[PDB]
């Protein structure tokens, strides 16, 4: 039971180091370049899955610089910033920003994480959470996803606390930008449950010896991502649901 990504570099490398970091248990086991990863669904019966995009900012600060010169005008995304609302400029109307617009209507800006999608035992799938922003709304999606199973919620919380601790002493995590990865929640009707970090497509190293705090606000040079601020809240939201 395995899975093959489509190997990119910041990820292969992100993987060649995680299998050597204290975070090894918090991510899919990596199995060389024969990308050969562990299938996190293999141990469940009818897998229920929820992918949480963790972070205050969802684009590499570097993608913003490189974007300051060359334009990336995709007309599809602007079909996106319109059919949702008129917030779009007269310049856009007639011709990163999308992502940072997505962060505000979403939950990434007010609590560093955002629900990307869900898969059920057989309720198929949904990615319709673009405006899920408030804490009450986040809980509602989680509350439904769990279906009253308190044993699953207990296990998800215990794992989040354990992940949080590992992240705080991880030197790898410490020396990196990490943007666009997710916390993938998985559980089944057998009460089985697990949580892992995935997506190391973005995630880059900082200057010689420089480190990130992962909780303070981002400013042009910070390269800060607010990842732990997102985890602090996600845990907060699940601990209250536990009542
Ligand atoms: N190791 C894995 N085991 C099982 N399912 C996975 C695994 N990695 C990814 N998935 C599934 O693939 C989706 C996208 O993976 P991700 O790394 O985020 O790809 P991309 O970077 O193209 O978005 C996840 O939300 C999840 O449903």
């Amino acid at each position: 039971g395995l899975i093959l990504k489509r190997s990119s570099e910041p990820e292969h490398y992100c993987m060649v180091r995680l299998m050597a970091d204290v975070l090894r248990g918090c991510v899919p086991a990596f199995h060389g370049v024969v990308l050969q990863l562990q299938d996190l669904l293999d141990g469940f019966d009818g897998p229920c899955v929820l992918d949480c995009k963790m972070g205050v900012r969802t684009y590499l600060e570097e993608e913003l610089t490189k974007a300051r010169e060359r334009p990336k005008l995709r007309k599809d995304m602007y079909k996106k910033m319109l059919a949702v609302d008129p917030e779009a400029p007269t310049e856009e109307e007639h011709a990163p920003r999308y992502m940072q617009w997505r962060e505000g209507i979403s939950s990434s800006t007010t609590l560093g994480f955002r629900i990307e999608g869900i898969k059920k035992a057989d309720g198929s799938c949904s990615t319709d959470f673009k405006t899920t922003r408030s804490r009450e709304q986040v809980t509602r999606v989680f509350e439904e996803f769990m279906q009253g199973d308190a044993e699953v919620l207990k296990r998800y919380l215990n794992r989040l606390q354990q992940i949080r601790d590992t992240l705080e002493i991880s030197d790898f995590f410490r020396r990196h930008e990490v943007i666009g990865s997710s916390l993938l929640f998985v559980h089944d009707h057998c009460h089985r449950a697990g949580v892992w970090l995935i997506d190391f497509g973005k995630t880059t190293p900082l200057p010689n010896g420089q480190i990130l705090d992962h909780r303070r606000p981002w400013e042009e040079g910070n390269r800060e991502d607010g990842y732990l601020l997102g985890l602090d809240n996600l845990i907060g939201i699940l601990a209250n649901l536990a009542e």
